[PDB]
């Protein structure tokens, strides 16, 4: 769609940026 979507990529650049 769009957004729904734009939580697929950033949620693999903080992946690892990711503590908590």
């Amino acid at each position: 769609h769009g957004l729904a979507s734009t939580l697929t990529r950033w949620a693999h650049y903080n992946a690892l940026i990711r503590a908590f």
